[PDB]
């Protein structure tokens, strides 16, 4: 088992970014590497389509406390799905998954069109737009509306402002960092006021519609016939629509990625089936998710070495995502690639791999492929605009992804035939 030298290589990680894991691999010839991070724990970082299938076997990996608790502080909330495993972990993530009916994802791809089209006033009369920021404002609208929860209109700015604060929360891999304070304040901000409303639900005072995440957490029962305790339920409640708000972080990639190859700007707008691939190929090419952690439960015998029982895993979820022999070209941004993808579960893994219903495997992809497809066309069909000279930057070396200025525009006009 080769490794990347030193007693602790965080630093390190943190200075090469999304590339840290393929530039080892490189360097030191091989699939599968060992490095020491976060206070000197052995990780074995392990790739492709192989690396996820065990990354994501039950049997020989443990999730459960393996994310950095900073990390758990600060993004996701004590005690969330995130960071349950087993029985109890098969049984909320059930309901979560029961909310992805047909009609709630119709749903979201309605609310999602009604809001941009509604927007486009308020885009027009801007001097210039910060697509991160307005589309982060916008897909708070969607999601707590999606979610049931009743967010006054007066509070959105902040609710969205301490959303962004969460999703940026991973920068740090854990470590301290100067926002850390700011960033539990933000959660505790959105979790009172969410269990608030789980607390009312329950009291009788409020009447959220069936089908919406705040009835259905309300009233849920687990599998030995308890609803959760109310902060619990909060911040599962938040998980359903948190993720949703990050969406923003695609929306700006999108925009990048229409700006950088406007042929995709014409197929958007007249092919059938287009606006999906383009949705599903902003996810695969831009970065977000590192990496995820887990833990090796007994040794395992992977790719011509044996990892030890107790020692970390770290399932390369860039790496996978742009895998050489996965994809041919994968540094090019080409949608038609998914007119040949056979849908695999250990490829196309940025939000996650194995299966939904009993690996922790992202429970929004259909939402996020939605909220893209829509949300694209939009700047594809109903609106023209102009690009300033801005920095369009993504660095790859600086964990979280962000196209430097946020991706501004200006000169929004509605496109309307009015002959
Ligand atoms: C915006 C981009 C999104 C990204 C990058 C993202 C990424 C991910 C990742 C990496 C995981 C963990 C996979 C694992 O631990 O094995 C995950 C889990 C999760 N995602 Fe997402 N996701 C996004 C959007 C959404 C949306 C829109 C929702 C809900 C509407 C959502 C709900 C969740 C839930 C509930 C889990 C936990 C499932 C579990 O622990 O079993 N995600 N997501
Ligand atoms: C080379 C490695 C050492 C690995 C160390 C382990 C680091 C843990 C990294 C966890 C990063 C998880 C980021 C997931 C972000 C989910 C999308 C955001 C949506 C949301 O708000 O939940």
């Amino acid at each position: 088992l080769k490794r990347d030298k030193g007693l602790d290589n965080t630093l390190k990680v943190l200075k090469q970014g999304y590339l840290y894991t393929t530039n080892q691999r490189n360097r030191l010839n091989t699939s599968v590497f060992q490095t020491k991070a976060l206070g000197g724990k052995p990780f074995v970082v392990v790739t492709g389509k192989e690396g996820a299938e065990m990354f994501y076997n039950n049997d020989v990996v443990q999730r459960e406390g393996m994310l950095p608790k900073r990390i758990v502080n600060t993004l996701f909330g004590k005690g969330a799905i995130q960071t349950v495993d087993g029985k109890k972990h098969v049984d909320r993530k059930a309901l979560f998954m029961s909310l992805m009916t047909e009609g709630n994802l119709n749903y979201v791809r309605e609310l999602t069109r009604t809001l941009w089209h509604a927007n486009t006033q308020r885009m027009e009369s801007m001097d210039e737009v910060n697509i991160y920021r307005e589309s982060i404002v916008l897909l708070t609208k969607v999601g707590t509306r999606w979610a049931g929860v009743q967010a006054p209109p007066e509070d959105i700015e902040r609710i969205a402002t301490d959303m962004d604060i969460m999703i940026d929360s991973f920068r740090a891999l854990g470590g301290a960092f100067k926002g850390y304070k700011a960033s539990k304040e933000a959660r505790r901000r959105v979790e009172d006021w969410l269990e608030e409303q789980i607390i009312e639900t329950r009291k009788g005072n409020i009447h959220p519609p069936e089908g919406t995440a705040l009835y259905e957490f309300a009233h849920w029962e687990d599998y030995l016939g308890n609803p959760m305790d109310s902060r619990t339920c909060a911040i599962d409640l938040m998980n359903t629509f948190r993720p949703l708000i990050a969406i923003n972080r695609f929306v700006s990639f999108g925009l990048h990625a229409m700006n950088e190859n406007p042929i995709t700007r014409e197929k958007i707008k007249s092919e059938p089936d287009y606006a999906y691939k383009f949705a599903q190929e902003v996810r695969r090419y831009y970065p977000f998710v590192p990496f995820l952690p887990g833990k090796a439960k007994v040794d395992i015998d992977f790719q011509g070495v044996t990892i030890p029982a107790g020692v970390g895993l770290a399932l390369d979820v860039y790496g996978t995502t742009h895998d050489e022999s996965l994809w041919d070209d994968p540094n090019e941004f080409r949608p038609e690639r998914f007119e040949t993808w056979d849908g695999s579960p250990f490829d196309l893994i940025p939000q996650g791999g194995g299966d939904y219903w009993t690996n922790h495997r992202c429970a929004g992809e259909w939402i996020t492929v939605i909220i893209m497809e829509e949300t694209m066309k939009y700047f594809a069909e109903k609106i023209t605009y102009d690009v300033p000279e801005q920095d369009l930057e993504v660095d790859l070396n600086s964990i979280p992804g962000y196209v430097k200025s946020g991706f501004v525009i200006k000169n929004v006009r509605e496109v309307v035939d009015r002959t």
